[PDB]
């Protein structure tokens, strides 16, 4: 087991999130292999994913640690091939809303995973593994966006045929999970473990940097796609995935002190994120698009430079075996965050406003979480 526990499971993780047809679900829902309406695929399949994504976020997440994290693992694979299976099958929008319910089941062994590396391998190559682990999953991801865009344009087979690309590759995905090896008043317990985890510092430092700047992360990524709607949009995400990837490995390979230059390597990071976020609003001249796909994936690696770290930290500073409740519920805090602003803001009985007002307000809130945190950095070292 000197490699099955390493490399092994990032394999696992890169052939687990290789679907070439998973971005083209709603092209595929709108064509003439399965003909819908277009506001079905809005006001139908659109919500109830949104819905069951904290509907099932919540039971997930408390559930995973206990279970040793195979059983969430292989569940992800059985969701994704039911997913495939009803896309394939179709039939009516039953079908699809269970669909879109078993995808927002597969959205959290998403967490399962991420908390399965730290406890696959010993408490001193958390940092390794989980750069290693979160690499192999974006790599998986970008590759399977190249997969896909290749396969339409330019094999221009089909998304029927994409699709059952995606169920064989899932398929062994299931295949390769079922040889895991599985680690060795409950909820009473769980809330006593948290209300003293709390305390800690750096699980408080990276909880509450996880709850937040994903959340904002999300926004972003969300709002470009609408600001977007072509060939240089999954390139532009093809791109910032592979920087993604690398800066995953980086963070990774990265050896410096910790609790000393860490706030600083937050503030320093949600700055430049900042930056760039304000670079993506503000340029609209038409011989400037090349610069704002490059400022989307500069602000792609910035993010998940962050994310090994984040988990590596969280996982490290954990005296029980359940870091998976942890990541569960900066998750869950983290949609809830970005569900409260779309709905304070973005809500057309609330503030309403266009999207390039909305990249301002995400700018400033990017800016002043930089600046809570560069506050942080300035008032801690202060008092030492
Ligand atoms: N084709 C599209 N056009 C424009 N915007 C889109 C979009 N597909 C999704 N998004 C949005 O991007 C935001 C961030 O996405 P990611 O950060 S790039 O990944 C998200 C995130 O991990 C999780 C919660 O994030 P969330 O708060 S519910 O919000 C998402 C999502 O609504 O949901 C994941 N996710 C992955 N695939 C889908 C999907 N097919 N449908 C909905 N969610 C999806």
């Amino acid at each position: 087991s000197w490699r099955h526990l390493v490399c092994y499971l990032c394999f696992y993780g890169f052939m687990a999130q290789i679907r070439p047809g998973e971005s083209f679900i709603t092209p595929y829902l709108l064509g003439p292999d399965k003909q819908f309406t277009r506001e079905q695929v809005t006001n139908e399949i659109t919500p109830v994913l949104s819905y069951s994504y904290l509907a099932v976020l919540v039971p997930v997440f408390l559930l995973t640690d206990y279970l040793r994290y195979t059983p969430v693992l292989l569940l992800q694979g059985l969701s994704f091939v039911s997913v495939w299976l009803l896309l394939l099958l179709g039939h009516s929008v039953a079908h699809m809303q269970l669909m879109e319910l078993f995808y927002s089941v597969t959205m959290a062994a998403r967490i399962a995973y991420s908390s399965y590396i730290f406890s696959l391998v010993r408490p001193a190559r958390y940092q390794r593994v989980a750069g290693y682990s979160r690499a192999a999953v974006l790599l998986g991801v970008f590759t399977s966006s190249v997969l896909g865009q290749l396969l339409v344009t330019v094999g221009r087979v089909s998304f029927s045929t994409l699709n059952y690309i995606s169920l064989a590759f899932l398929t062994f995905s299931v295949v390769l999970a079922l040889f895991l090896k599985r680690p060795k008043s409950v909820l009473a317990r769980m809330l006593r473990e948290l209300g003293d985890s709390l305390r800690r510092p750096q699980l408080r430092l990276w909880s509450l940097w996880w709850v937040f700047n994903s959340a904002g992360y999300y926004l972003v990524v969300y709002y470009v796609h609408i600001l977007w709607n072509r060939v240089y949009n999954w390139a532009a995400d093809a791109a910032s995935t592979l920087l993604g990837a690398i800066t995953s490995f980086a963070a990774g390979f990265v050896k410096i002190r910790w609790a000393r230059w860490s706030k600083l390597l937050i503030a320093g990071v949600t700055a430049t994120q900042a930056g760039l976020v304000f670079l993506l609003a503000h340029t609209r001249h038409p011989s400037s698009i090349w610069l704002c796909y490059a400022a989307f994936v500069l602000f792609r690696g910035s993010y998940q430079f962050l994310v090994p770290i984040a988990t590596f930290q969280i996982a490290s500073s954990l005296s029980k075996e359940l870091c998976a409740l942890v990541f569960g519920v900066n998750t869950f805090f983290a949609t809830i965050v970005k569900t409260i602003i779309t709905f304070i803001v973005s809500d057309v009985r609330g503030l309403g406003l266009p999207v390039r007002k909305q990249f301002q307000l995400y700018s400033v809130y990017f800016l002043i979480l930089s600046i809570i945190y560069f506050l942080g950095a300035m008032l801690d070292g202060l008092r030492h």
